Parts: structure tokens; C-alpha cells; sequence
């Protein structure tokens, strides 16, 4: 089963056949990436907020016009899916999702509202792959660079009726009938606590300062109980390397930062007309990034080592979520940063996928976003920034669906790829909860 | 060959497995659609400005969010293409291409200079696939909804420097070096009679009405050149009805309006703060479309009649091309309406081929959009306006990138979809001028 080894425009793009992307007819390759065979473990990427626009406006950067992400574009079946959330009152569709939603949608197969994690427009708790994949005896993780209470993450372990129901204070009041006190499961963290998942790698540690209001490790903090209940603490790049096992009897929790992980790139924010007004922009390295601070690549690659021991096979969810937040805050060069950082992840979880043939990776984001790329001389309402490209020319970039301090995220249909066994069911048009029965049967869940 | 039947929402939206597009695993569907034996005929359907945010918001409002166009969404293979143009002084890459080097890119394999057609950045022509299944022996049809003078058509059949050369008038202050008097190969729709596809039909009657500067026909108006020069003139659509056959001996030309045909929906145009300040918006047919106006349905139908009694196989360009000038007019039903128009030739397209068996059909656009569909509450920048959409709910949509009279284009990696001999190589990423290269090989132009 081959991997695209470059897609990057074959020549010189200004020559006849100079920017072609193929060299040959691709039947026979395509052939030889369809199977049926089952998966024994399942990768799935997700990049927040990162649609077709986002992809095309890293690339541009990082790689120039004609080049080719060596991981976000080397996945050979593709398609585009549906994301779209339901109205929690009338059951309509409501056509722009927000995290929460679209998480729940993969995690468990079933639509719900924005701001629901793992429960349906009725409240009702479902399933999560992780808890099946789990149930079945296979090695499960669950990595992000967001806080761990983040709706990507927290999607995989907790079912609540609203996404800030963090910990004990939120959701005693924002989730009244979650909290401990009141006899519930928890907030989102006491849950991810039960959990239990091998691995579960990401910022967040915040929360975690909290006490329980009730139960067993009442007046701890989650911190304590998180000790107490045998899970490896790790908060660093070199103890996080230091790890060699990671079970249900020893499983691995690393929090990396209060918040969410610190950002690759660092770049002012657009403004009004910034591409008219202000010169242009070359993104630089975050020199807050830290060689202590784990990156996504790495946290993925040890996810991996530790998650392959079990025989039996592993679930692993990776997400890039800065593309989303740097996508709401305007700022181009965090948002491309995160993009590229993604990619990194997505080639180390494809060179294993490659050995060890009987691996499903996925990569695809939750929803679309604001920006968009527009000609340089663009006179726009919104915001806009001019950016020096790989290519040596400038690229100007928009954001203009909002008059508030954060940029929307957009509706639109966007790109889902695959690799491995059972990839084929991502080809052509399909829904998000598509992809909950996808990864089931491909994993052979029952 | 299977063509996707039915990708809707299974069932109930609400419900777990509701919203599931896939009834089951899609391998052997997906290997019963490769092939690389040759392709007889090629039909190329081309939505200007159809990126996937217009195809979405196109579903949802005729459809409703969980619905499938039967045209459109039923291609199997499908991919994301890249369609950055050139910086004519640089030949650095321009990111946001125009209509015209766009359709150079996919006719002649070249990458171009925004505004060009049909030569590269040093104006050097360069045959197009067109000229070359003419060369070779087989039928040729360019059907359009636009002026046949505008950059999707009129890039099949000529090569002038600017786009803006319709006749004479325009080419000698605009193209002096393609100008008839100035010894040149002549404006576009001079070009256009010289080509002699065997079937073009279209809007764009009022440059016709010029009378040639020089050459053979001179003094006389390019209307008055075709009927001489042995071509089928036709105007509505029960004289396009009549016709049986259309050759080079007796080539067919169909203008059905002065400029652009007429669009099939109307609506009011979004405005500032529309969603919330005005009520929502329902579509309305417009009454002025006629039943003496071929719909591209039609037009799509009669060309593949016509090009089919050819023994030696056919190659056919549609275009739905409104698509783009209502989003650049920020017209939510306008821009709705040409997608839905566009769906009904592609399922003509896909029953011929379905049948037929050796038909090569590809669905895509030249490059992306403005639209972008944002939250109901949304308080954006730009123009907004929400429509009622079949689900009985709203959807808002937003044009924000300009504050110019016209929304302008942009560029986003965007869907291609194709079925038949040869679809394999759109699967991926592929860039705009591999189109060409596929065509060419699929048909084994040499
Ligand atoms: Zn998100
Ligand atoms: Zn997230
Ligand atoms: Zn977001
Ligand atoms: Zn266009
Ligand atoms: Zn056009
Ligand atoms: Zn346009």
C-alpha cells in the first residue's frame, strides 16, 4: 500500500507540463490501496479548524504554490464530509458546528448540539470509540497540544451537557446534573480521570488544581487523585522520554502546561486593510516553544512506542488544536505554524503505518474556518495581512465573518484522507458520524 | 462502473446512525471503478466559482444539510486540485487566479498570467485540448451559460493576451499584436469561428453584431461570417430542438442572448447586518428564464446527441457559469440556483456515460469563492443574508472579502470528482494543468 512520495509540481511552473503534480497514470497505484483487510490500530489526526483553505494557505507558505506536504498531502483516498450540528430545541440541522459537536459526531456516531460532549440532543449518554476500543482490550490515547479539557480530548472520555464544564466549580453550576455532589458522572475531568485511557498527553494542568466536592478522593485535588489512582505523572519533554510503559495498571498522564501548549510561530495579528497599510510579514520560530516542552511529533511518536506494545492493537487520537485558536485570533503566521507542526505528527504516524501494514490513518478537521486567500491588492472589510511566502512572493490573507474579537468558523464540506485498511470509506461524500462506524467496523468493534 | 446512488442521510438526523451517508463498506465499490482502459469520450463540467463552500451551501438549502445532489455528489472518485496562476513580470506564483488562466491551465497544461488565454507568460500560444481532439479526428462541443466570449469558453478556442479581446473593437485597442488589421490571429470570437468546434452553444450574440477590420470577410459582421463560412445558426430552443446534425461541414452555433444567459433564481442581494436585520430569504424561479431558453440541462442533452453519432468518440466542456457572477454580485439565490442548474446537466452527463461505458466525466471548478456559511447570529464585517432553507431551518451566508462593488475569488484547494476510464488520477491532490494531461491521455491524443 504506497504513501504519495511527492505530489510537489514536477518542474518549472512556468513551462508546459512544468507545475503537473502526477507523472504517470494512477490506476495501478490506487489499486494497490484499496483493502479490507481489518486494522488492527487506528490513527486518527485532527487538525481544529484546519479545512481545505487553511491546507492550501500553509502549504503556499511553508512550501511554496507547488510544493507538497510530505505528511497532510501524501494520504492517496480522499474525499470531503459534512459536519454539520443539530438544533437542540427543534432537531433541525444547524449548520455551523462548533467543537464540541463535531467531536461527539466522530467519537460516537450520533449528531448532537453545539456544546454537548458525548451525550445526544436529549441528554442522553453514548459510547465513545475510546471507551469501546477500550472495552475490547486495545491499548487507547488520546494526545493534543490544547488543554486536556478542550472538546477534541475530552470528547473521547466525558459526557456532559455543556463543554465548560471543566471541572468541579464549572460544572457545578453550568452542569448541575453532571456534578459529583449531585450524584453525576463528574465534570470533564473527574471523567477523563475514570477513563482511564494508556495515554493521554496535553496541556491543561489547571484544572487539575482543583478538589473534589464529593466521592471517594473528596478535598483532593484532581492532581492527588490522579496520584493516588496510579496514573505516571509526567510534565516534560525529558520525563515524558523517560517513560518505557504506559498499561491500564501504570497509565501515562502528561500535562504539559496550564493552558494550552505553547505556539510554533509567532506573527502579528491582521488588522484592517494590512495588506495595503502594513509591509509584509515573515513568520519566526516561538523562542517560548522550548526544547523541555514536548512537540506534537514527539508526544506522537512516543504515543505510538508505548501504545504498540499491547499485542492486541490501539486507538490513537492526535490533534493539532492551535490552528483553530490562532484561526479565531487573525493571527496568520500562528495559524500556518500550527499547521506545519501538524504535518510533522501526520509523516511520523504514517512511517509506522507504512511498516507495519495493517494500520488506518485518518487526518481530517472537526470544521471549516475563517480565512481565506485573496489577491494582494484586496480592499476588505475585515481583517487582512500580507505574508512573504517560501515561493518569494507575497500572499494576503482575510478574515472578515465577524465584527467580534474572535473570527467564526464556517460551514462548508472539507477534506478527509486516509491510508491503510478500510480507507476507502472516506472517498466521495460521507458525514462526520461516518467516520464513528468507519473506525468501528475497521477495528472490528462489536 | 458504479455511480454513488444514494449518499443521503440514512435516516433519522436525530438518532445514532441517522446521519450516516455509507450502508456499508465502500472497497469493492471503490476497485469495480478503476480502470485504465482508454476513454472514447471525455465530458468536462466545469461550476465557475464552485468551490466547496458554494457546493455546500448549495446542498443545504435545495436539499437540506443531510441530503445528496444526484449530480454532483455522485461522482465516486474525487479529489482537491490546486490553481495558483503566475506573476506575468516574476513568474512567481500569483495565489488567486482568474477565470482565464485557470481554464489555460486545465486546456493547454501551461500555467499562465491572470487574464490571458491560451498563451503562457511570454505569449506564446499553445493548442488546447480542444484544437487537439479536433486534430485528431474527434467531435468537439463547448457549451456555456455565459457570453461565449468569456474567459471559460472562449479559452478552447483562442489565444490572445487579454481575456478582454471579445471582437474587433476591443482587440485592436486591447491585443494590437492579435488584431486582424495588425496582421494577428484575431479577437476572440474571430478565433472562435476559425476553430469551428462542431457544437458551441451559449449567450454572447452582441459581439457577433461587429463587422471584421480585414481579411475575407471584411466590412462584414462576424454573424454574417458564420452563416457564410457554413455554420448552423440557432437561437432558441425549439430551432436548437430541430437540429439533427452538427459536423464541420455543418457546425452548429447557438446563441441564445445578447449577453449571459438568463439566471434561474431570484433573490434580493445580501447587505450589511442582512441575517439580523432583515427577515429570511426564500428563492423565487425567475419568470423571465423561458421555455424558449434551453436550460444548460438541455443544452448538455442536445450536445451529447449531436457529438455522439461521431464513430471516433468526443469531447464536450459545460459550463455553469453564473455560478460565479452571483457570488461575485453577493447573491445568495443567484449563486444557489446556477449550482442546482449545474447538477441537472451533470446528471445528463453521468446517465450518458453510465450507459455508454467509455465516458470520462470530471466535475469541477476553475477556483474558489467569497461565500462562506457562518452561525445564524453571526455579526460580521461584510454582507450577510439568511435564507430558509429546505430543512425549514436558516442558514446564514456571508461575502466579506471586499469592499469593492464585487466579491472576489479565492485560493483555496478545491474538489474534483470524476467517473469513468482514467478518474483515478483526480483522487489525491493533482494540480489544475494534470487536468489536461489526463484528458490528453485518457483520449490518447498524441
Ligand atoms: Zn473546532
Ligand atoms: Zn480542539
Ligand atoms: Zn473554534
Ligand atoms: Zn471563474
Ligand atoms: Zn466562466
Ligand atoms: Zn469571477
Amino acid at each position: 500500500m504506497p504513501v504519495l512520495e511527492n505530489r510537489a509540481a514536477q518542474g518549472d511552473i512556468t513551462a508546459p507540463g512544468g507545475a503537473r503534480r502526477l507523472t504517470g497514470d494512477q490506476t495501478a497505484a490506487l489499486r494497490d490501496s484499496l483493502s479490507d483487510k481489518p486494522a488492527k490500530n487506528i490513527i486518527l489526526l485532527i487538525g481544529d479548524g484546519m479545512g481545505d483553505s487553511e491546507i492550501t494557505a500553509a502549504r503556499n507558505y511553508a512550501e511554496g504554490a507547488g510544493g507538497f506536504f510530505k505528511g497532510i498531502d501524501a494520504l492517496p483516498l480522499t474525499g470531503q464530509y459534512t459536519h454539520y450540528a443539530l438544533n437542540k430545541k427543534t432537531g433541525k440541522p444547524d449548520y455551523v458546528t462548533d467543537s464540541a459537536a463535531s467531536a461527539t459526531a466522530w467519537s460516537t456516531g450520533v449528531k448532537t448540539y453545539n456544546g454537548a460532549l458525548g451525550v445526544d440532543i436529549h441528554e442522553k449518554d453514548h459510547p465513545t470509540i475510546l471507551e469501546m476500543a477500550k472495552a475490547a482490550g486495545l491499548a487507547t490515547g488520546n494526545v493534543s497540544t490544547a488543554e486536556l479539557q478542550d472538546a477534541t480530548p475530552a470528547a473521547l472520555v466525558a459526557h456532559v451537557t455543556s463543554r465548560k464544564c471543566y471541572g468541579p466549580s464549572a460544572t457545578s453550576e453550568k452542569c448541575p446534573g453532571n456534578a459529583l455532589e449531585k450524584g453525576g458522572k463528574g465534570s470533564i475531568t473527574e471523567q477523563l480521570l475514570n477513563a482511564r485511557a494508556d495515554v493521554t498527553l496535553g496541556g491543561g494542568a489547571k484544572t487539575f488544581a482543583e478538589t473534589a466536592t464529593a466521592g471517594e478522593w473528596q478535598g483532593k485535588t484532581l492532581r492527588e487523585q490522579a496520584q493516588a489512582r496510579g496514573y505516571q505523572l509526567v510534565s516534560d519533554a525529558a520525563s515524558l522520554n523517560s517513560v518505557t510503559e504506559a498499561n491500564q495498571q501504570k497509565p501515562l498522564l502528561g500535562l504539559f502546561a496550564d493552558g494550552n501548549m505553547p505556539v510554533r510561530w509567532l506573527g502579528p495579528k491582521a488588522t484592517y486593510h494590512g495588506n495595503i497599510d502594513k509591509p509584509a510579514v515573515t513568520c519566526t520560530p516561538n523562542p517560548q516553544r522550548n526544547d523541555s516542552v514536548p512537540t506534537l511529533a514527539q508526544m506522537t511518536d512516543k504515543a505510538i512506542e508505548l501504545l504498540s506494545k499491547n499485542e492486541k492493537g490501539f486507538f490513537l487520537q492526535v490533534e493539532g488544536a492551535s490552528i483553530d485558536h490562532q484561526d479565531h485570533a487573525a493571527n496568520p503566521c500562528g495559524q500556518i505554524g500550527e499547521t506545519v507542526d501538524l504535518d510533522e505528527a501526520v509523516q511520523r504516524a504514517l512511517e509506522f503505518a507504512k511498516k507495519e501494514g495493517n494500520t488506518l490513518v485518518i487526518v481530517t478537521a472537526d470544521h471549516a474556518h475563517a480565512s481565506q486567500i485573496v489577491a494582494p491588492d484586496t480592499k476588505a472589510p475585515g481583517l487582512t495581512q500580507a505574508l512573504n511566502t517560501k515561493d518569494g512572493a507575497v500572499m494576503v490573507m482575510s478574515y472578515g465573518n465577524s465584527e467580534e474579537d474572535s473570527q467564526e468558523h464556517t460551514g462548508s464540506q472539507l477534506r478527509i484522507a486516509a491510508y491503510g485498511p478500510h480507507a476507502a470509506n472516506v472517498v466521495g461524500l460521507t458525514d462526520q458520524t461516518d467516520l464513528f462506524y468507519t473506525m468501528k467496523a475497521a477495528l472490528g468493534l462489536k
